[PDB]
Parts: C-alpha cells; sequence; structure tokens
RNA sequence: ACGGAAACCUUGAUUCUAACGCUACUUCUAAAUAAGCGUUA
C-alpha cells in the first residue's frame, strides 16, 4: 500500500503463514537481575515501540 | 737325547621384584532467513 498512489499494489511473492487468531506459548529465562527487569518490562516497551 | 712330558681358569647363577602417563577444564560468546516495489499503464 502506497501513500503516495493511495491504494493496494499486488506482487508475486506468496507465503506459507500462521492464520490470524493463532495461540502459541514460548518460555523466557533470565540469569541475571538486569535482564530480568527488561524481560518484565517487555509489555510497556512494546507499547513504547509501537506507539 | 729341548727344567722337559701330560693339564679348559672350568662347573652352577633370569639385571629380577613393585609402580594406571595420571589429576582439574562446557568447542563457548552476541545474531528474526530477512530487506527494497520504483516508473508506466
Amino acid at each position: 500500500y502506497s501513500a503516495k498512489t493511495n491504494k493496494a499494489k499486488p506482487l508475486p511473492l506468496y507465503r506459507e503463514s500462521i492464520s490470524p487468531l493463532t495461540k502459541i506459548e514460548f518460555e523466557i529465562t533470565t540469569t541475571t537481575d538486569e535482564a530480568g527487569r527488561l524481560i518484565e518490562e517487555l509489555g510497556k516497551r512494546a507499547q513504547a515501540f509501537y506507539k
């Protein structure tokens, strides 16, 4: 989608993708204190990055 | 027709017994298989 053309143009690039609304679990391990603050702040940093 | 003749420096003996080329040590450290879609129509 181009902001200049103001329309969406399709391209020959087809991918195998996970469908929307799929639940996938990850485990994250932290061995120090600073990284613990970083990972406990993964939300509100994701929000700041998205803002 | 010689201070000469005859006479083994010889027999039996394991350079042998015991003794770990052993003790400790992460092939380890960061890293989205990902980015760009212009211009014409």
